[PDB]
């Protein structure tokens, strides 16, 4: 006679991973519940669990909307896996020694732009697939290099050794919420919120608060070349890094904000990149999506 708690889960093999480890987390702690996985894009999982059809869902935070409708909050965010971008080099060059021209493979403009505008020599071409997926291509295509998150790779069970280098935030600030996980459920339901509470990392989730602030108020979201990361520091402060980039790399809005309130710091870097242009770009890059 235990409430079984149901969690929707996108079809992929990494978010059907993450699904898992959430809930044999959960079952950690010994409390009377069942878990199941229905299988189930963002408008659908969020209608589902508005119908009651599911109970929560587990994202990767970088994909969560940047504005979840009324009635929904993310009620867990767990310790944060590792927030890096990581460049995987055919031949195993780092980013300073790839050849002049080399093509780097990623759909992300946030990522190629920060690339573009550290060398505009190479080439930034997009590409598609999972991480084994991408792996493949760049042994056997005309790539020399491609972007993947090192939480991605970690969670897929890759080597660290798989990793040509991993880029520092000086040189790829990462998408908001890159290496966290979201874990979305009713706002009412306070008894799966309770059930959350002991899997949420407080340090994490002020951090992702900051990033995620930024975001919102920039209106920023996958398709953007915008980035937030955000950590927190001996003491107490969160440290925000924030960009926004032009997509040819040679247009860089940069803020750096260090601070005690997630919410003002994160409010405050999109108030500062906004006075200088950063909306007004990131607007015409979406409209040039279409
Ligand atoms: C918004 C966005 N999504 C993806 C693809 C993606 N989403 C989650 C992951 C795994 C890591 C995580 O959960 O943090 C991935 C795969 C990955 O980041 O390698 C992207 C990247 C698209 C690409 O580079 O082609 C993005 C855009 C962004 O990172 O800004």
């Amino acid at each position: 006679h235990m409430r079984k708690i149901i969690v929707g889960s996108r079809r992929s093999k990494l978010a059907l991973t993450q699904t898992k480890w959430v809930i044999e987390q959960l079952k950690k702690q010994g409390l009377p519940f069942e878990f199941e996985i229905k299988e189930m894009f963002v408008k659908e999982i969020e209608q589902a669990m508005l119908d009651k059809e599911i109970d929560m869902a587990v994202h990767s935070m970088k994909e969560m909307p940047a504005v979840l409708p009324e009635g929904l909050t993310i009620g867990c965010i767990p310790l944060r896996e590792d927030h890096r971008d990581a460049l995987i080099s055919k031949n195993g060059e780092r980013f300073e020694e790839l050849p002049s021209g080399a093509v780097i493979g990623t759909s992300s403009l946030r990522r190629g732009a920060q690339l573009l505008s550290m060398r505009s020599d190479i080439e930034i071409k997009w590409i598609r697939g999972n991480i084994d997926t991408r792996l493949e291509k760049l042994k056997n295509e005309d790539y020399d290099a491609i972007i993947l998150a090192a939480a991605g790779l970690s969670r897929m069970g890759w080597s660290k050794d798989t990793v040509t280098q991993y880029l520092e935030p000086e040189i790829s600030v990462p998408a908001v919420g890159q290496g966290a996980l979201a874990i979305e459920c009713r706002e009412n339901d306070h008894e799966l919120l309770s059930l959350l509470q002991a899997l949420n990392h407080d340090e994490t989730a002020r951090a992702v608060r900051a990033e995620r602030v930024f975001l919102k108020e920039m209106e920023g979201g996958c398709q953007v070349p915008i980035a937030g990361y955000g950590r927190i520091l001996d003491g107490g402060n969160i440290e925000l890094t924030s960009l926004v980039a032009s997509p040819d790399g040679k247009t860089i809005y940069k803020e750096h904000i260090t601070g005690k309130d997630p919410i003002a710091i994160g409010s405050e870097a999109a108030e500062r990149l906004t006075s200088q242009g950063a909306k007004l770009l990131i607007d015409r890059v979406k409209e040039e999506l279409d």
